[PDB]
């Protein structure tokens, strides 16, 4: 089951950038102003998600960077995914 591989790498993807997203937030705003986990699973679905409330961000030097690089890493990383997800459909259909 390709459909079944693909919708796996989905959701594989997604936890990891969750995770990394978590692991990012935590040891970094930890310092200068302290943030729970779930404000950072907040950024992460908030940031994947395209919403972007703002509530709470980076104010420091590297901290926005880091963000922003996973973001645009994400976002190459996201489309090829979708892009995959596209191709089985098409498999499928036919």
């Amino acid at each position: 089951s390709a459909m079944f591989n693909q919708v796996l790498i989905l959701i594989c993807t997604l936890l990891c950038l969750v995770f990394t997203g978590t692991c990012g937030i935590q040891h970094l705003e930890r310092a200068g102003e302290k943030l729970s986990l779930f404000k950072s699973f907040y950024f992460c679905i908030v940031t994947f998600s395209t919403v972007g409330y703002g509530d709470v961000t980076p104010k420091i030097w590297p901290s926005q960077l880091l963000v922003v690089i996973m973001i645009c890493v994400a976002l190459v990383v996201l489309p090829l995914q979708f892009e995959e997800l596209v191709y089985l459909w098409m498999e499928r259909q036919k």
